[PDB]
């Protein structure tokens, strides 16, 4: 069988909705505006769709 | 024969479905968005992808 | 003659299917996708074959 | 003339095929993954060939 | 049967709310804050949060 | 029950109005501006803002 | 009760008026100027503005 | 004569129809792709070709 | 005279066709490609004909 | 006089053409080609040539 | 008068042309290839040099 | 009672002006613009301040 | 009262006009220079000067 | 008084005319030109005047 | 008085009529061609005459 | 007089014709058309000359 | 009077003619020319200069 | 009185000119040159100087 | 009254001129340019000063 196995609600710590995954999405929109300040060019913008995805696709792979 | 050979459970500890398992990819997951946010291209998104064929295929490895 | 000679099956308790060599492949699974998460670079993913490799002809030379 | 000179098969104990010189070369395997994993760079895994050849040149020597 | 086997209430010493369980966990603040204003990268706050979880679901295993 | 559980004070020392509190946020502003004016990049004034919330937050999880 | 809590004077010593608050202003003159003859740019002769307001809205949230 | 000299299979096992030389020209594939989109010059997509015959021409001189 | 002096076969194990020989040339093969796809840029691809004929001009020299 | 003086011929066992002679020459190709691998520049593999002519130059001191 | 005194040709033994002589100085030079290899930076193939000096005017200080 | 209790003088020789505080301060310059030369930075000139309030805040608690 | 307190003249030694004053100064000039020579900006000359106000300013802070 | 004060004459080595002082001004004309002509800009040569004048008024500080 | 001071012909060999100035003139005209051929604009054969002014009127601030 | 003085022939190991300046020269002319080949520009080409010149020149200062 | 003192012939040993001053000299020849190839620009070649001078003024302070 | 106090001829074995002052100055020389060789880099070069000084305003503080 | 009290003139013997005071302050001039040689830092050389001062000022304690 299975040792230490346990709970998870770990996975309950870091899923949908979270403190964690709160504040790594907020983070791609508070400097995906500086780098955009900085340089004014559009696919940076876009850089925080990828991590909406990102991490919404990921967590379905933990189970 | 064998001696100390034991069980093997050991396997399902660190084996498909685990606690250990679990974590280690989602580490994956969470310090991929990050030296993704800090840089912003993308190999490192597919870096995620894989740790999740390299267990996967790693796994069948230990019998 | 030989003294001490015994048995062996100390061979089996080290051998290709064994308790040992099973926990050994599996720490450099685990400790080599950490090692590749801290970095991401890839000949360490790599370093998982060596030891698999390492091991199965290196117990053929205990005879 | 020579006193205590006895037998020899003390040779036969510890010569080529031998249960010493059997666990002897398996140390160096277990011990060199070992030292390999928590390092990686491979000049560890040939250390197991360097004993390989001093045991084999050496206990020729013994005669 | 068992000796020694005493008391526990050692648990409760180390335990949930716990003075030593209080102290381990504000150092992980004081000195995670230090070693982020040295660096100024953020993984190191999140930090913070590993130990959160960890002590957690650490203590549910004394038992 | 518990031992040396004491007083807490040590929180009150360690906790929101107090000397180590004090000087670990006034460090982050001192070194704030020191690698900003080396640099002249904004987004490390905006790591001072990082400190007050992280202490804030950090405090209400002694508990 | 707070311990080590003290005097605050140290406040006053990194204060609003202060030998250090005096001197770290006065280097983002001297080098603001610097970087500025080197290049000819005007963003960083405003870049002494941003550190006469950081320093003076950061110290009031010292207390 | 030569000792430790085995087996060969290592050969086969990185040799031409492996599961190494099955990823290394898998990656080739994959980051060319990438570092052509990010740039849009082909030399690059060409540079899927020179480990091809790389590859086929260095495995020849293993023997 | 000379003693311990021996055999000389260990040059048959080290020597031209060897397995130690063998898996040098090999890692400078696969070890080759990866620093190349991680840049390209072809001095590196000639790296292996430099252990080429390093090894066969070096061993002529153990005699 | 001279006592303990003696043979020598333990100049011929460490000489010009010798066991020893033949496996300290013989390292310094095998690790001079791992250290070549791991970084590639060229001056490694030019310190076998100092080995060759140290070991030669210094050999002739001895008497 | 001197007792004891002798002969001297304890310094025949020890001196110029010796035994003890002729092995301090073959160690100097198997041993300073060795922690060469291991390293390689040149001051240590000077070691040998120092070891040439420092015997030869040494043992004119016997007198 | 207490016992040992003595004088204190001791915290005269220690305190506030003393032959050891008037070396513990200068030691802290002398090596302060040391380590500024090799490097040329400036927080390390700031180094000296923060010993001239830690003494000072220090030696009160001494009470 | 104190004790060990002394002299002072320590404070003659490394005080305004001294020895290790003197060259602690000029190392500053002789290393400013050549900073300034590998690189070709004026910071560095300027380095200098904040060396004559510090151990200026500083030296009045021993008593 | 004044300890290891000594002589000076420390000054005359490092001093207006010298070896040292020679030496460093005329590094300043030869890489001076060396970086002229790898560019061809004029304020390169200017920089050897910088050099004239810093030492010369440096120098004075000394005492 | 002076130490190290010594000679000066370090002069002599830097100085009017050398090796060093020999070459370094010299290539202020081959480089200088080349840079006009592939631009052709005169500036930069001129730029060979501030080469002869600046190293005769350099020299001379040497003493 | 001199000491391990010797011989030299070391001076032919690395004189005129020899095995080290003939590969020291060859590595010029084949990464002086590979930083040819990627930029095209011709000083590099006269890179080899400059080799010629200096190994030919400089090897006349040894004696 | 001195003791120990001697001969010199040391100087001859490390002097102007001699075994070491003939390698430490040859190998600025042959690691600058390295460094240069690696590189291609010339201040390097000139690094054989520096030694050349600074051997020879070196040197005559012995005495 | 004094006992012991003996001779000093003591400060003429180590005095201006000895033996050892005469090796300490060399070996400054000699790894002086070595660290620049592996570097190229201009103050250690002038490291000698800072030992000429050193030993010569040294030597007479011993008096 | 006192005893054993006797003469002093040990005082004498490891006072301020000495045999013992001469050649503890030797010892730290030869062994400071030792490892400053193998370093090239400067704190060490100033490691004498702080020697003279401390027997200097050590020695008036004596009475
Ligand atoms: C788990 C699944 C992982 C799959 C990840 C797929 C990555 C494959 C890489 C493709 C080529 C790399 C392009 C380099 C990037 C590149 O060349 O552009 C660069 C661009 C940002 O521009 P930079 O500031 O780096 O400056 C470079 C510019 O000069 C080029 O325009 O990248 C971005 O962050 C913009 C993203 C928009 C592009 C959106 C693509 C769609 C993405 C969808 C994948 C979602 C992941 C979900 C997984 C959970
Ligand atoms: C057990 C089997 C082990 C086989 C492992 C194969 C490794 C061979 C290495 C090939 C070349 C190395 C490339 C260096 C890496 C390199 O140059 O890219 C670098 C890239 C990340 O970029 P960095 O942040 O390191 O910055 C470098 C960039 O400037 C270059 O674009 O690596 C990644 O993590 C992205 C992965 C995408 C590439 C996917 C390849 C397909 C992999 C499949 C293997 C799965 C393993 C399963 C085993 C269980
Ligand atoms: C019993 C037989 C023993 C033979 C062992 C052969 C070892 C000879 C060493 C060759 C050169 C050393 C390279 C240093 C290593 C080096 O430079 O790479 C370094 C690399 C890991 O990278 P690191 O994390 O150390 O970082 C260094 C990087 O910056 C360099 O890319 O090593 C690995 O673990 C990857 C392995 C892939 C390479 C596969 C080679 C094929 C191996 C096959 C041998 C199997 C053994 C079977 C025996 C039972
Ligand atoms: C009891 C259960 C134990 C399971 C523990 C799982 C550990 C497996 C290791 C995975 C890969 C290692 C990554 C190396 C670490 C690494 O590469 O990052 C390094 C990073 C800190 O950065 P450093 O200052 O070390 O600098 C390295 C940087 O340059 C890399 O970004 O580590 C941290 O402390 C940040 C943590 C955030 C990551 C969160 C992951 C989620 C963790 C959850 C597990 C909770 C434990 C609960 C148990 C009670
Ligand atoms: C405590 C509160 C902290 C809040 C801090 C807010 C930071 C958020 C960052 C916004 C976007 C980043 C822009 C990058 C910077 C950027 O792209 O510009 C770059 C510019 C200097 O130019 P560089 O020499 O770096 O060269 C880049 C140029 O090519 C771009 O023009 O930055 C400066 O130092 C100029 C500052 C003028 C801009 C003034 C903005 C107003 C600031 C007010 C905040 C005061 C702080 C008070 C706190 C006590
Ligand atoms: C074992 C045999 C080894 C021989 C290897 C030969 C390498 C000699 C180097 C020649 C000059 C170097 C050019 C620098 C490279 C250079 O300047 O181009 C640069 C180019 C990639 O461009 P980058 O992204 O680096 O950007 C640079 C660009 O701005 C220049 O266009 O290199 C490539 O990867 C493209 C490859 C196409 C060129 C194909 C050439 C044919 C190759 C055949 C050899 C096959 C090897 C088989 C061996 C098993
Ligand atoms: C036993 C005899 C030993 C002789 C060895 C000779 C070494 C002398 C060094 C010459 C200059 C060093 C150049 C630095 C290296 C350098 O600057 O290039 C660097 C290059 C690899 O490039 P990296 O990845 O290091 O990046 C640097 C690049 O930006 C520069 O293009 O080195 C290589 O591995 C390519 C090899 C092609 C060059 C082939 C040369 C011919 C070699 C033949 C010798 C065979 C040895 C046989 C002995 C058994
Ligand atoms: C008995 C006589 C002893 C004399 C020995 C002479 C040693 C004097 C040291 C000179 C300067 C030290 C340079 C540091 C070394 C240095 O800076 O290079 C470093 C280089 C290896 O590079 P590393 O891997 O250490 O990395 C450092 C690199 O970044 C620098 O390129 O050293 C080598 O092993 C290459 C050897 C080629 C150089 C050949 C020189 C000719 C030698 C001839 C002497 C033969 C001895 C015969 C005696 C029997
Ligand atoms: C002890 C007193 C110290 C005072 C030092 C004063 C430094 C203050 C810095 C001012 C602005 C920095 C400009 C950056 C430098 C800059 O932007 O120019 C850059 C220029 C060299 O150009 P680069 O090769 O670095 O390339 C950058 C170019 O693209 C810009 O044109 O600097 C030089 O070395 C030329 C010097 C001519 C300028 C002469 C100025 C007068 C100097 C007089 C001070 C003598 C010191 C005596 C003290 C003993
Ligand atoms: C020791 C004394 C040092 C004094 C140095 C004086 C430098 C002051 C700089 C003046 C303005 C800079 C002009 C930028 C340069 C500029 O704008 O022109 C640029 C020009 C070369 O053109 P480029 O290839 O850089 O392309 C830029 C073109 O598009 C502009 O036409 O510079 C040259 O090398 C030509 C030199 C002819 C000009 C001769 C002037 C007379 C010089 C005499 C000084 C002799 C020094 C003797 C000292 C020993
Ligand atoms: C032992 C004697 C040592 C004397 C060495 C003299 C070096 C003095 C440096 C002069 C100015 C430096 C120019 C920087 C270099 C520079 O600006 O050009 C750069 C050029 C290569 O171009 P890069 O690829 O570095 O790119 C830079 C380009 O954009 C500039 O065109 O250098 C070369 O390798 C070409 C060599 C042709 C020039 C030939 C000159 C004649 C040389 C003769 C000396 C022979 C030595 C014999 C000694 C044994
Ligand atoms: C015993 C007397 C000691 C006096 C030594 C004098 C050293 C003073 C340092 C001056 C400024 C430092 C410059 C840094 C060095 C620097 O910035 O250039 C760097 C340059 C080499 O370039 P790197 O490869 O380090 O790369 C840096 C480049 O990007 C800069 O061009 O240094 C050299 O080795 C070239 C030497 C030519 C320069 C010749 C100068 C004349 C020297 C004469 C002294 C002979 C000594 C005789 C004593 C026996
Ligand atoms: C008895 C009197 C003792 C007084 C000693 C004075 C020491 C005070 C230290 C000052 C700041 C330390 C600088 C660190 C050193 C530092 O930052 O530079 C580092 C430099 C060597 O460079 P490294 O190889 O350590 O690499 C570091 C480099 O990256 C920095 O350029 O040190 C040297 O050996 C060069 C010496 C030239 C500098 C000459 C200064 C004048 C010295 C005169 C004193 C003579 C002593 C006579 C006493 C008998």
């Amino acid at each position: 069988d299975l040792l230490a196995g346990g709970k998870d609600d770990v996975k309950a710590t870091f899923g949908a909705d979270s403190f964690v995954m709160m504040c790594i999405i907020i983070a791609e929109l508070i400097v995906g505006v500086a780098m955009y300040i900085r340089t004014k060019n559009l696919l940076i913008l876009l850089g925080l769709v990828v991590v909406i995805v990102f991490t919404t696709v990921g967590l379905t792979f933990i189970k």
